[PDB]
């Protein structure tokens, strides 16, 4: 039944069999295919959270709420027990990236800052940016409500002028939205995805975001197109993914929202209910 997860497993199988063996910017071995595409149904509450290996759903939600706040302070995420950005905000990493002037936790003008304040001058995570720069997230919700057929509904973190200030240039580079049949769909352009850890997390994240926007706009959800540039498996993850490929997918979970959620800024951890998520165990990578 879960044909959509079967497609992710086929992408991993295709990469292992046909990918090129290349060392990345760190000197770490990868197996890579440039240019891959997959579609996931979001209909009837479905969020494409992989069942063949547990996805860090708590991390997905807290990260997304922290993006929506426009927050770039890794400590605010770490304080909810989500440490995924902590390495990139560490005194050691900041100094290595020539950000010696930044406070620990300051990731620079990454996703949250771009989504809510695109074009504003970044002056550190502790600065108040209220009403500074372009609120892309507000703008795309305005377009979906007022001009649902627009070909111009883009959320982009790839701010060229800001790339040098970021802890990391964005892997999930831009997302286009469209409405058909009163159904909101999303196409995510991901320049770089590790099939082991990153890509499943990112699929859950953009699936959830599309549902949250659809909810606040009074729309059903259609599909998520996932477009990859460098689709890769780290050499030291090959055995873990060969393990995952032996597993048969279960049905994807569904999401529903509780409370009086009127705007994108009103979602809380507690307002987001994930239903029937029973994955096989996380695999050690
Ligand atoms: O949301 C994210 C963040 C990172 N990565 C992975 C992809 C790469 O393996 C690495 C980023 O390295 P570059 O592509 O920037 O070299 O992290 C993802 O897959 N998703």
């Amino acid at each position: 039944k879960n044909e959509d997860e079967s497609k992710y497993l086929d992408q991993v199988r295709y990469i292992l069999k046909n990918g090129e063996r290349i060392d990345d910017r760190t000197g770490t071995g990868t197996i890579s295919v440039f240019g891959m595409h997959s579609v996931y149904s979001l209909r009837n509450g479905v969020v494409p959270v992989l069942t063949t290996k547990r996805v860090y759903w708590k991390g997905v939600v807290e990260e997304l709420l922290w993006f929506i706040r426009g927050d770039t302070n890794a400590k605010h995420l770490s304080e909810k027990g989500v440490r995924i950005w902590d390495a990139n905000g560490s005194r050691q990493f900041l100094d290595q990236c020539g950000f010696s002037d930044r406070s620990e936790g300051d990731l620079g003008p990454i996703y949250g800052f771009q989504w809510r304040h695109c074009g504003a001058e970044y002056r550190g995570m502790d600065t108040d940016y209220t009403n500074q720069g372009i609120d892309q997230l507000s703008e795309i919700i305005d377009l979906i409500k007022n001009e649902p057929h627009s070909r111009r509904i883009i959320l982009s973190a790839w701010n060229v002028k800001d790339l040098k200030l970021m802890a990391l240039p964005p892997c999930h580079t831009l997302a286009q939205f469209a409405v058909r049949n009163g159904e909101l769909s999303c196409q995510l352009y991901q320049r770089s995805g590790d099939m082991g850890l990153g890509v499943p997390f990112n699929l859950a994240s953009y699936g959830l975001l599309t549902h949250m926007i659809a909810h606040v706009c009074g729309l059903k959800t259609g599909h998520l197109c996932h477009v990859l540039g460098d689709a890769h498996v780290y050499m030291n993850h090959v055995d873990a993914l060969q393990e995952q490929l032996k597993r048969q997918p279960r049905q994807f979970p569904t999401v529903r929202f509780i409370g009086n959620i009127k705007t994108i800024d009103d979602f809380t951890y507690e307002s987001i209910v994930l239903e029937n998520y029973q994955p096989m165990p996380a695999i050690k990578m």
